[PDB]
């Protein structure tokens, strides 16, 4: 059949966040019970479930009468989005071997066994685990990459989607991506307890934290191809998103990091001046087989409107006008092209900071838009001269400014156009504010 609407009609919960109230809008109205400590933050497409560690931050699903997917082998599908803090190498350290819940169908510490099902996290793995009412377990471990530049467990906005065949295997996806697997076969009947519970359950750290959205279930084991629609039908290109995944916003600090080279950080040559790259030191970690570059190094730059348009949005949309800053010494300074600017072979013109020079007329219009990768959390700038003309997109290219030394220095192109469909590009930008998610160790 089709598609989307296999994946409309398999649906029998699906938790929305509309007028700040949680709830179930697949139809069947199974009741939600939101908890004091339970909050809401920026999501995916809209707001989305922030859990902290205390008893009063959770968020409880009764299941309707007539949503049953776990009866006698009955397959089906759990999917969300998640967002877990990159953990220290400390934490690591002190709780590494503590395996706590997040989300669970288990009643514990009661009259039945351990009911149906729970994602849960252990250091820097993700475990499904499946129990029957004999008390039989299966269970998938899946163990997150050492680079946390480009892991799913690093304060990234990351799909998850977990189907279970019951002639088969249980399979997690995250982002679309086949992760790991497990046979469930053999396993006798689930009967979980009629609610479906989001809290930490277990975890011996007090600071820890975590962010689910768009909790989903269906009636069946969706495939690679149902898979890959689900992940990204929630891709919406309203708004654009900063590294993390959350919504990119006006006047706030990020850091600028090129997505063809994620390795290189932002640098300024002097005010007034140009912008080039330059090595981003790493965090390398044996023991614990965890490394990444750090962050938070380089320039820091400021997303202004270019012009009230009716209304004042906090967050930036695709397709906005606006007027990109440095913060350098408490003080912000537009970055442009001035007429007649130095440029590459008269095609690569040369970004400037601050440039001042009386009578000459400095082009800062810029549109941010979101013009290709739609599952990366990337952004493109397109600067235009007072005639509205394009001047290009923001990118870098090799060469010298004067007896400086060779440099990959900032520029604005109408070279990318014309390549705008290559995997890795050169014009493409990741925007990443400081974050308690992630700290350097
Ligand atoms: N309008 C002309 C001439 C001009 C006079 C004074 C002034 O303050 C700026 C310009 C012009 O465009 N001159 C610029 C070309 C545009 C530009 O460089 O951004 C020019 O010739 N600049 C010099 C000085 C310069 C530019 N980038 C530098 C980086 C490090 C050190 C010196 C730099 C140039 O290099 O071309």
């Amino acid at each position: 059949e089709d598609i989307d609407v296999i994946l409309k009609k398999s649906t029998i919960l699906n938790l929305d966040i509309n007028n700040d109230i949680i709830s179930d809008i697949s139809g069947f109205n199974s009741s939600v019970i939101t908890y004091p400590d339970a909050q809401l933050v920026p999501g995916i497409n809209g707001k989305a479930i922030h859990l902290v560690n205390n008893e009063s931050s959770e968020v409880i699903v009764h299941k309707a009468m007539d949503i049953e997917y776990n009866d006698m082998f009955n397959n089906f599908t759990v999917s969300f989005w998640l967002r877990v803090p990159k953990v220290s190498a400390s934490h690591l350290e002190q709780y590494g071997t503590n395996e706590y819940s997040i989300i669970s169908s288990m009643k514990k510490h009661s009259l039945s066994i351990g009911s149906g099902w729970s994602v849960s996290l252990k250091g820097n793995n993700l475990i499904w685990t499946l129990k029957d009412s004999a008390g039989e377990v299966r269970q998938i471990t899946f163990r997150d990459l050492p680079d946390k530049f480009n892991a799913y467990l690093a304060n990234k906005w990351v799909f998850i989607t977990i189907t279970n065949d019951r002639l088969s295997s249980a399979n997690l996806y995250i982002n679309g991506v086949l992760m790991g697997s497990a046979e469930i076969t053999g396993l006798g009947a689930i009967r979980e307890d009629n609610n479906i519970t989001l809290k930490l359950d277990r975890c011996n750290n007090n600071n820890q934290y975590v962010s689910i959205d768009k909790f989903r279930i269906f009636c069946k084991a969706l495939n690679p191809k149902e898979i890959e629609k689900l992940y990204t039908s929630y891709l919406s290109i309203t708004f654009l998103r900063d590294f993390w995944g959350n919504p990119l916003r006006y006047d706030t600090e990020y850091y600028l990091i090129p997505v063809a080279s994620s390795s290189k950080d932002v640098q300024l040559k002097n005010i007034t001046d140009y912008m080039y790259l330059t090595n981003a030191p790493s965090y390398t970690n044996g023991k614990l087989n965890i490394y990444y570059r750090r962050l938070y190094n380089g320039l820091k730059f400021i997303i202004k409107r270019y012009t009230p348009n009716n209304e004042i949005d906090s967050f930036v949309k695709s397709g906005d006008f606006i007027k990109l800053y440095v913060s350098y010494n408490n003080n912000e300074h537009i970055v442009g092209y001035p007429k007649d600017g130095n440029a590459f072979n008269n095609l690569d013109r040369i970004l400037r900071v601050g440039y001042n020079a009386p009578g000459i007329p400095l082009y800062k219009k810029m549109e941010a838009v979101k013009l290709r990768d739609l599952k990366t959390y990337s952004v493109q700038l397109k600067l235009y001269d007072d005639k509205n003309a394009s001047l290009g997109l923001v990118g870098t290219h090799n060469g010298q400014i004067g007896n400086d030394p060779n440099r990959d220095i900032l520029i604005a192109s109408n070279w990318y156009f014309n390549h705008l469909k290559d995997k890795i590009l050169g014009c493409d930008w990741y925007f990443v504010p400081t974050d308690e998610g992630w700290t350097n160790d």
